[PDB]
């Protein structure tokens, strides 16, 4: 006649479902959250590529001056 | 002049101003996104805990149930 | 003349490739700390879904045990 | 009586139990990725506030050079 065990047990089976579903709508949620941080790796990381590149590029353009200066240079009184 | 050499180095010492303006924009946001991956994890760990517990408690109401109805039995004739 | 303008600009472009290589170095270790997140996230997702299956099929089993049992009670004298 | 859907009642008891020590296990994990996520963001940011500093000085000792030519040109036959 008594139910109790019954009842205790049904009502953890329904919470166990409960808690799946509120663990998957915070999973889903943590997909778009890493969706994030890669987009914000990358565009730091374009940004520190392109940055590393236009130093080299002004390091060869004051490079080709001074080859230039030093062959005006020849033209001086010595 | 020639003022080459210093138009091109200034140039670039601009441009690094303005990348580390947008650099810090991104870390900024990428700040926000850290705070919504501890929350996550906390949410999901909070979760665990409750139904860790949740489980135990049923065990332990079966096993007074149990407990109570061998008490029982024992009123009844043998 | 004299060169100090031109030396205190020469250490910050050298400065400057140092700081874009360690940034690099930071940025490629933040890529497998990103890699990590995504499969504890998967891990986890694929926990959720067997555990959400596996509340459904013993409520399931349930079901059908308690049908078999009202096939079972008409058999009973009444 | 029979104990089948208490059996396959316990058997998803202890199975959540399982699970449950899993998760958490995967969470601990995910703890220090969180924490190598923060470190290589503070590191990202201390790298942006430093060169930041960096260009400014030099645009400070360069106006401040030029100052000191205004100074000794005034020295100059005019
Ligand atoms: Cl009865
Ligand atoms: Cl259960
Ligand atoms: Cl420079
Ligand atoms: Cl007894
Ligand atoms: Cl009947
Ligand atoms: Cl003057």
């Amino acid at each position: 006649g008594s139910s109790l065990i019954s009842a205790v047990s049904d009502k953890l089976r329904w919470r166990m479902k409960e808690e799946m579903d509120r663990a998957q709508a915070e999973l889903n949620a943590l997909k778009r959250t890493e969706e994030d941080l890669k987009k914000g790796h990358q565009k730091l990381e374009e940004m520190v590529t392109r940055l590393d590149q236009e130093v080299a590029e002004v390091d060869k353009n004051i490079e080709l001056l001074k080859k230039k200066d030093e062959e005006l240079s020849s033209a001086l009184e010595k």
